[PDB]
């Protein structure tokens, strides 16, 4: 049994609910939230920028640190550093940003990395201000995520769209 409340279950595995990620997060406390992070962990908009604005900007200060020391992710890669008042651990994840021309195939490579943790809350990746359509993004997570994910949607809309059209 877990803390998530008010999810549609559409898998085994695989949870959905509409949701800001950072009111989520801030209820939940999960060991884990991800986020939809650029190479350069730089927390600018989207989830990343509402997440890191509400640590504060101590997400980006920590990000920061971890780029000065190790470089840039790769597109389809991730790491994991603090929560902050959100989590325990945030792993950023970068799935390609169809805006920029990345290969959408590096989507299901993202969604990987969510098997490393037992239990997450998760954005979806690539969507949004990434460019992706939401439903593959929906779509690639369930074929490739076999952990638990709880997936939040911001737009209701997109919501209800997501739940209606999923097979
Ligand atoms: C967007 C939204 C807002 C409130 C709730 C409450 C639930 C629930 O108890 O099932 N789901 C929600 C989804």
């Amino acid at each position: 049994v877990n803390s998530f409340s008010g999810y549609l279950k559409l898998t085994d595995n695989v949870y959905i609910k509409n949701a800001d990620i950072v009111e989520e997060a801030k209820k939940v406390k999960p060991t884990v939230v991800v986020n939809a992070a650029n190479v350069y962990l730089k927390h600018g908009g989207g989830v990343a920028g509402a997440l890191n604005k509400a640590t504060n900007n101590a997400m980006q200060v920590e990000s920061d640190d971890y780029i000065a020391t190790n470089g840039p992710l790769k597109v389809g890669g991730s790491c994991v550093l603090s929560g902050h008042n959100l989590a325990k651990h945030c792993l950023h994840v970068v799935g390609p940003n169809v805006n920029k021309g990345e290969d959408i195939q590096l989507l299901k490579s993202a969604y990987e990395n969510f098997n490393q943790h037992e239990v997450l809350l998760a954005p979806l990746l690539s969507a949004g201000i990434f460019g992706a359509d939401p439903i593959h993004s929906l779509r690639v997570c369930v074929d490739t995520v076999r952990t638990n994910v709880y997936l939040a949607v911001f737009d209701k809309n997109l919501y209800d769209k997501l739940v209606s059209s999923f097979l």
